[PDB]
């Protein structure tokens, strides 16, 4: 019997690579991009959980699977969700997009396995609300991933805040492709998202989430830019926990 060969024995985690993946059920629905209104334009007044947190074992309703969500990507049905919360003017978030969302991407976005879902957490004060609502104004006009990733590019050298200003976040969305710079402009600095902004603060305070960036990773917290291959551990850990989405 030694003139034979069995399929690859199963090994413990650490030595394992892509198992919860390898087992998990891609989503196939939203992978083109978040579900415009009627005029073609976003809704980038979404913020909050899909349904109220009560307690702990609620958690999982952080995630918003809202295909209308212009501050997401990735499967509206991937079997796991990454909530973030970010400040534009934190370096931690900056790095956390920078270095560890592009092999995300590569990973598991792309493939149908994770769904990235942006929420606002301003901590680093004025600097950090205007780049929100100028987040939000790249947002309505479906360039939020585009206009992050400007931004944090721009960022990628500063080891403390940039203190970007109106200028910088224009400039940012010029590299994005929004298409209408004079509602931009305008929406950028106006009232428009300052009632959002607010309840998006307060979402994030009543779940004791007070430090940038942190996540949800399934149903696991992670505070902070931890290594690249601290996320993909958990990531695959909770695959294995949660292969499918019905
Ligand atoms: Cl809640």
């Amino acid at each position: 019997g030694t003139q034979a060969e069995k399929t690859a024995t199963d090994l413990p985690p650490g030595f394992s690579g892509k198992a919860g993946s390898a087992n998990a059920t891609p989503g196939t629905k939203g992978l083109d991009g978040p579900t415009p209104l009627a005029d073609g334009s976003f809704d980038a007044t979404i913020f909050g959980p899909a349904k109220e947190l009560k307690s702990a074992d609620d958690i999982l309703n952080v995630h918003r699977r809202n295909a209308k969500d212009p501050f997401a990507v990735g499967a509206v049905d991937a079997p796991l969700v990454i909530t973030e919360f970010s400040d534009f003017e934190c370096p931690f978030s900056a790095r956390w997009s920078n270095q560890t969302e592009p092999t995300l991407m590569e990973e598991y976005v792309s493939k149908g396995l994770v769904r990235i879902e942006w929420n606002d957490l301003p901590v680093n004060g004025e600097h950090a609300l205007a780049a929100a609502k100028a987040g939000r104004a790249a947002a309505a006009q479906g360039k939020f991933d585009e206009f992050r990733k400007a931004l944090f590019e721009a960022s990628r050298n500063v080891s403390g805040h940039p203190n970007n200003t109106l200028k910088d976040f224009e400039r940012f969305a010029r590299n994005a492709g929004v298409k209408d710079m004079e509602r931009f402009s305008r929406e950028a600095q106006d009232s428009t998202y300052d009632e959002v902004l607010t309840k998006a603060a307060d979402y994030a305070h009543g779940l004791g989430v007070s430090g940038t960036p942190a996540f949800v990773v399934g149903t696991q917290y992670i505070s902070g830019a931890q290594p690249t291959e601290e996320f993909i551990k958990v990531i695959e850990s909770e695959l294995k926990k949660s292969p499918t989405f019905s």
